[PDB]
């Protein structure tokens, strides 16, 4: 009776798979398309993720039936739709967005959806995020961290965050690959991926967001992270401490609020890839447990452990409520 | 009546200085430069700083006594000799340590001392390793992260990491300002520094050095980390699930334990600029309470704050002994 809703759960559609197979076979620099040739590629190592990813209603719900999950909450997987030219990806975040309308409409009392966007085009992802909230009527929106290898502090995209805010969805923002300002130390031992280089790319980012002054500028906007916030709730006190420093010395602009008060108003975090009961004591002690959201990280990551993980935790009954689905039923507008 | 030994209070010398006002006024891209220049230049924005960390027995011994302080382990400040041409790097880490080795001999009872080495030539550090650890009698060694912009999972650097093996000393890993693999992404907001760039650049090295399978070559080092671990203790399950996808499909090599294993086994961590009893808490609770040590990050924290934070620190007294000094004097040979 524990209402289990998980947060980063991966979906993928087939007109985003043509194009990736298409984009695997060309000679993109970026970091990601060491997964995308591995998932996408002619010749894939990992060869059945395409078609776990594309499921929803066999395996995925089947799965989601025996281990007791209530609801998954979909997101088109990383990279989404950020590896094509502006035009390419505009016409396809469209398309995505449509075909998870369709897919939540199937099932909505097991799945919900998070729209996304182009931000190659920040006036055109705009448009889409207002169609996102107001005509499609989504829980909320995802990005994959860069775009065009330039972090979310960065002006260009002050459009985006313009109509996020005002649409009033959650940005889940997840991973992707380091950007090419950083690729070069994430070569070696799979560290391109999510064993750490996923989680440095992501908190990076957020905290350039921070820092840059980007929540004073728009402070109604909500952003996700997973990955028990990509370490950033471990950082706070440093974060704090040294922001005198660099608003001093560094260039760093004045802020209203301390970096870590950014981090509790304007963030939440979910727990995907993070088992760790004590990670999870430590999120819910700095952050309050209504930060802290159950995910499973589905097809990447099995549920059964996930669901465990949480239905275990040595943390009161209301709180574990609160952590495995209350929370993303506020977040993301779930009935 | 608790004995508090700081483990990470930086110190410099005038050979070292001087050779850092030189080196400020030339053209080098090091992200480092930052800092230099802060700190050493012709017309410095921290111009008390050379003056803070030259003193040893004025200010410092004062704020030592003030603060009920037993000791301080000594290193010579971030970026070291690490800057520098192989020729003067390694004239200078000899001068420095002599004149380490003749600080501490002046008051044993309150100073301890770190040698450096410089890298750049590892044959010549090797041997300054040796000689540290056999003539000199100091306590331990320090380096600053990354040399010439690698990493110390790189082969090159073999013949250091055999050195501090057979020596037995625990080698204390500090930051410095993002290599130039990464640094493109950190020059804006002060994030060179402390507040983000330091914490990125140094635990990505130790990530590297492990996933590379450097302790499974020499499983008897001991490596320190400060800011908690670099919050590497934070990211201990989601390294362990990951590894399998690492080895399977990203290249990394097979290795004999687990990362969470090796960072338990070889690494200890000090709390230097991260004063938050609950980070301190966790990361008792994941790596043991022997693995855990009080620092101050003197002079660029102050004493009194850092010592408030481990004498009220909600641990048993037996714990807080560990980490204010018991581990320090075990892994740093303080009697
Ligand atoms: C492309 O999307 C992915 C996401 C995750 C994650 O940690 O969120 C992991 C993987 C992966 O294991 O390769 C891939
Ligand atoms: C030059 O070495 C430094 C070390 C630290 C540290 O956090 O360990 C901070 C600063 C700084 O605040 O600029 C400088
Ligand atoms: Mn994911
Ligand atoms: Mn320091």
């Amino acid at each position: 009776s524990l209402r289990l809703i998980a947060t980063e759960e991966a979906v993928t559609f087939q007109p985003v798979v043509d194009a990736l197979r298409a984009h695997s076979r060309t000679d993109d620099a970026s970091l990601d398309m060491i997964l995308v040739r591995d998932v996408y590629g002619d010749e894939p190592a990992r060869p059945a993720m395409i078609g776990r990813l594309s499921d929803v209603t066999g395996e995925r719900l089947a799965e989601m039936d025996s281990n007791g999950v209530d609801m998954h909450l979909l997101s088109l997987t990383a990279p989404g739709v950020q590896m094509f030219d502006a035009e390419t990806g505009t016409r396809l975040a469209r398309i995505a967005n449509d075909l998870m309308a369709q897919t939540v409409a199937a099932n909505p009392t097991r799945f919900a959806g998070l729209g996304t966007f182009a931000p190659q085009d920040p006036a055109s992802a705009a448009r889409e995020i207002e169609r996102v909230a107001t005509q499609l009527r989504l829980n909320g929106l995802v990005i994959n961290s860069h775009t065009n290898d330039l972090y979310y502090d960065d002006p260009f995209f002050h459009p985006v965050f313009e109509a996020i805010e005002a649409s009033g969805l959650a940005l889940y923002i997840h991973p992707r690959a380091p950007s090419k300002q950083i690729d070069r130390a994430f070569r070696d031992y799979g560290m391109n991926s999510a064993i750490w280089g996923y989680g440095i790319e992501t908190s990076t980012n957020a905290v350039r967001m921070i820092l840059s002054g980007l929540f004073d500028r728009f402070p109604r906007l909500k952003i996700v992270l997973g990955h028990m916030g990509e370490a950033i709730p471990f950082w706070l006190w440093r974060l704090d401490y040294m922001h005198g420093n660099a608003t001093t010395f560094g260039g760093a602009p004045k802020l209203k609020l301390k970096p870590s008060e950014y981090f509790r108003r304007n963030f939440a975090i979910t727990t995907s890839g993070v088992e760790s009961h004590a990670a999870l004591r430590y999120s819910i002690e700095v952050l309050g447990p209504e930060n802290v959201m159950w995910a499973i990280d589905y097809p990447y990551q099995p549920m059964a452990p996930a669901v465990q993980f949480i239905r275990t935790a040595p943390i009161p009954e209301d709180v574990k409520a609160m952590v495995a689905g209350g929370n993303a039923a506020r977040i993301f507008r779930i009935t």
